[PDB]
């Protein structure tokens, strides 16, 4: 229990580094096969949803500035605070809450855009 705690907050530096690299492939296998992404307020359930909302997403470099780790029952609620850069130079504060499981898999992830 106190190891998936550590295990949530590498978890998290590791989805950053694999955002900025764009491997949706890696990003994928840490999300349950019928997980939810709630990318501002639009839930995308499955592997595949999630996988096509991967790609699509933005040329954007992401550095995390603040990590929460909750616990509720038997689940990990992470919420991260991100930057998020764009190739003008545009930065949106973005936050991110991202749910685990026992298995470590990724159960929910909610992006947040409205600050
Ligand atoms: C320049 O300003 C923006 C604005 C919006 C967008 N934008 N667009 C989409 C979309 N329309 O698909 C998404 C995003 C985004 O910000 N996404 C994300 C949020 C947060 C994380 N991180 C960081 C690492 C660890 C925690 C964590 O969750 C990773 C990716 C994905 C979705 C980008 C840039």
């Amino acid at each position: 229990s106190s190891a998936r705690i550590a295990k949530a907050k590498k978890l998290i530096y590791k989805l950053e580094k694999l955002w900025n690299a764009r491997d949706n492939d890696g990003i994928l296998k840490l999300f349950k096969d019928d997980a939810v992404f709630n990318l501002n307020g639009v839930p995308y359930k499955g592997k595949e949803a999630i996988k096509k909302v991967l790609e699509s997403a933005p040329k954007a470099k992401y550095k995390i500035t603040k990590i929460d780790i909750k616990i509720v029952g038997n689940e990990i609620i992470v919420n991260v605070d991100v930057l998020a850069t764009g190739p003008s130079g545009f930065t949106l504060k973005v936050k991110s809450t991202i749910t685990f499981d026992e298995d470590m898999k990724i159960t929910s992830y909610e992006v947040n855009l409205e600050g």
